[PDB]
DNA sequence: ATCTCGGCAGGAAGCAGAAGAGAGG
C-alpha cells in the first residue's frame, strides 16, 4: 500500500489515514468517515464567513486536551457540513518504517488524491 | 513596460522567494 498515517503535528495522535483524504475543487481538503470525528473538536468561527462554495461555522483542533493543534476549519459545502484541513497541522508517517515528513504545500505532499464525490456519504 | 515588496513581519499560502474583485507609497 502506498496508504500514509496523518498524524497530529504537535502530538503525533492519529488523524487519519490517505485513503481517507477527498480534494474540493483542486487545492481544499477534507477526511471521510465518522472516525475522524472522534480525533478533532470544533470551535465556533470568531468571523464566520462565506468563500467560493464555503460557509465557515468552525475551526476544528486535535481532541486531546493537553494538545488543542489548529487542524482547520468546518464548512457548509452544498448541503454538507464538512472539515478542510491544514496540511502544515499534521506529519505524514510511512506505515512500514514509521519515518514522519513534514510538508506545508499539498502540491509537495504525493499521494493518490481523489476527488471528493457526494455519493460516498 | 517591467519590477517591486526573515520565523511572524503597508491599509490556496514555512536561502531566497486562494479570496467588499498593485502603484509608484
Ligand atoms: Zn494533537
Amino acid at each position: 500500500k502506498e496508504n500514509k498515517k496523518l498524524l497530529c503535528r504537535k502530538c503525533k495522535a492519529l488523524a487519519c489515514y490517505t485513503a481517507d483524504v477527498r480534494v474540493i475543487e483542486e487545492c481544499h481538503y477534507t477526511v471521510l468517515g465518522d472516525a475522524f470525528k472522534e480525533c478533532f473538536v470544533s470551535r465556533p468561527h470568531p468571523k464566520p464567513k462565506q468563500f467560493s462554495s464555503f460557509e465557515k461555522r468552525a475551526k476544528i483542533f486535535c481532541a486531546r486536551q493537553n494538545c488543542s493543534h489548529d487542524w482547520g476549519i468546518h464548512v457548509k459545502y452544498k448541503t454538507f457540513e464538512i472539515p478542510v484541513i491544514k496540511i502544515e497541522s499534521f506529519v505524514v508517517e510511512d506505515i512500514a518504517t514509521g519515518v514522519q515528513t513534514l510538508y506545508s504545500k499539498w502540491k509537495d505532499f504525493h499521494f493518490e488524491k481523489i476527488p471528493f464525490d457526494p455519493a460516498e456519504m
